[PDB]
């Protein structure tokens, strides 16, 4: 059994996220930017290490990866793979823009294949069924979409961030009805129930991405986004309780991208002095959380039950 | 069983609405405000009184109100209480302010309190079933949201009523797929056609709170929510002899929220010179429904076929 | 069995609809207008034979007639005959804005009217079935509404253009998702297959009907909207082995719709300097498939194989 679960793409994906959080307090908290840095470094790091390992994943064990890339609810999880090199790449793009540009063209090419040669193949069906309806279906159509498109801002492309951003949005408001019903009706598996954290991603990334191609400017639909993100909020911390009905386990970081995303548009609202309390209780409450899953996973890899 | 539905919190509700509807009215037309006063006073003692047989209900009969909230369907005609509230303390903000900030904040606590135990453990499963997806589950989820954020802006926090609109506004459009076709699919069972009314109420209730936020600004937004609250007005006018197939009942007022959302909006369609006559239809027709649901009330109650 | 499929009104539609694409480029290449009154003339010719046929399938074949309007996936074809209609009137309000008027006016009331009278009559249930789930159902909920809400933009009544483009985005967006968790599911049947291409429409038809309606300006949704139809192209574009894994068919004259919007909101991008590359890659593309549906289609009506 390959070490290198896929899902653990989100500890170098929830960190890098929140470097770039740190990274629009630059000029209001100058310390924030070295942190920003410091976790940006260390995500990178990680990222890289687990490339690696990835790819020797792909050149001695590939048949688990052709059986999880033709699983209908694990192949969700490779699309972690591109989306972590595009975020890598925003933050290289503080140091070294060609290198990020780079990085985020082959990740934004490689999470659009893959979405094109995978999730148009669900429709096919055959093979996913209705109890393959889970929230990490939310990475390959709409995590890497508003991933794209903040990226592909962030290098200037706003007309083709506004493309990929919708494409996202409009993914994640047509999928997200059947997988609440189907939490509602059938809800998940214990082992599946971190997964439960990337239900809160959508509501939030989206609007980072929104308000990463418009230059950051504070309108409506901002505002409506995050009424949905706390809505999301508030059901999960009530649920958290019962997502961790057997115990804390790594999965939790699932949580850390929409942390960390909430993080990230928070900086927004507060330099457009919109709701700059609830601004910066998401961002205290964000950081608090991604510090104590770091905390976690190093008392997880002190204990050595980190690796499966 | 105790003398008191909770379904029956929609006479005070749809009363209080179409009293603030009234309420656009005070400069175009003298005498509507006195109207208005008139609803929204019967308005607020019904309210009151179902308030007090409520209290009743808890302190007597406390087992039936276990067992309604805890139920995957009737749990949402518990929504009612706070929402109505919040309605009523609109209404008192005209005569004091104080009073009707407190009803607000009172309301919008408790409903955003009962989502969260409530809606949000809805995701632990195995209670709710595929049968149980009825028209009634947008009162806690989509109504007591766009009730608050409305509240909360006749207030002046005009950025937490975007929060709040927006999180119901995105709670409708996820939940409505879903019920639509359970519906379509499955026959709603007859004593629960009455329900239907509230598919109404998103469509229109959600603009009117939207044209309360942004100071009655008519804009794409506005048509666009009219548009498909007008297609589902239709849609139910041509279902209506089949929803009252077996005979008119008290749950016809279900609609009347809708449709007193119908006429509030209208009033700022008028003021903005958009669509001058749609909105003059829609506020008369919604009028008239609601007088003549006022006078089937009425004749139920002498007939004493009001309560159980 | 009539000899007319009631789909084959797609024919007439998908030329009529890139007609309209090719007269937005009169003033940037004074061919193109000859070109569109070329296509709009045949169509207009077609959708005329196909009338008269159909009233011959009123007058002798009214059994099938209402069959196809009681079948609970069937009759989303009848919603055909009015959006064509619609569509050809826009064409004739190049010569004859009375007769286009009138004709446009009568589309819009058949339309409605017929979705008023049947898509709402499946909420009473126990006839449609989750096997119905089909995505001509976008007919006539959503094709229709943007299409008499780009009619009637043209026309000049903007604001009920902007009524019935909400009521039909609104129910695109409610009705795609169980659409999608079906086919993703339950897959579809292969001589269903080809009306996938009916998926494509709503995602393109929508921007342009927004594109219509206010006077060809590009903002943020009209990008949205392209984004999310690019993904549902690319989508399509992986399926199309797929699709015709029994063959080619005029069936595939369904995606033709979409295709043609596709051009047609791209004269828009590109008169508004909004990525000009991926206007002018969408508009050739867009013709070229449709030419090679033509060039089917006359291949098929050439060897007999046309007419059922």
């Amino acid at each position: 059994p390959f070490p290198l679960p896929t899902g653990y793409f989100g500890i170098p994906l929830g960190l890098a996220a929140l470097s770039l959080a740190w990274f629009h307090l630059e000029n209001l908290f100058p310390a924030a930017r070295m942190v920003s840095d410091v976790l940006g470094i260390v995500a990178s790091a990680v990222w890289i290490l687990f490339i690696l390992m990835y790819a020797y994943k792909l050149r001695y064990y590939f048949e688990e990866v052709r059986a999880e890339y033709h699983s209908p609810v694990r192949f969700s999880f490779i699309a972690l793979i591109p989306i972590t090199t595009m975020l890598v790449g925003d933050i290289l793009y503080r140091w070294n823009p060609l290198i990020a540009e780079v990085l985020i063209w082959i990740g934004t090419i490689g999470q659009l294949l893959f979405s094109t040669l995978r999730v148009s193949e669900l429709w096919q069906g055959g093979v996913f069924e209705q109890k393959s309806t889970h929230p990490s279906f939310y990475l390959p159509a709409v995590a890497a979409n508003f991933t794209s498109a903040s990226s592909l801002a962030l290098l200037g492309y706003h007309d083709l961030g506004y493309l990929f951003f919708g494409a996202g949005m409009i993914a994640w408001i047509i999928f997200e009805p059947v997988l609440l019903q189907h939490l509602r009706i059938s809800s998940l598996e214990p082992q599946f129930r971190a997964t439960m954290g990337i239900v809160l991603a959508p509501a939030f990334v989206c609007v980072s991405a929104y308000l990463s191609i418009n230059h950051g400017e504070v309108d409506t639909l901002a505002k409506i986004l995050w009424g949905y993100g706390f809505l999301q909020l508030f059901f999960l911390l009530r649920l958290f309780p019962w997502i961790v009905e057997k115990g804390l386990n790594i999965g939790l970081w699932a949580f850390s991208f929409g942390l960390a995303s909430m993080a990230n548009s928070a900086t927004a609202f507060y330099h457009g002095n919109v709701l700059q309390g609830v601004s910066i209780f998401a961002f205290v409450f964000s950081n608090v959380m991604i510090g104590l899953l770091v905390l976690m996973t190093i008392y997880k890899l002190t204990k050595g039950q980190f690796f499966l």
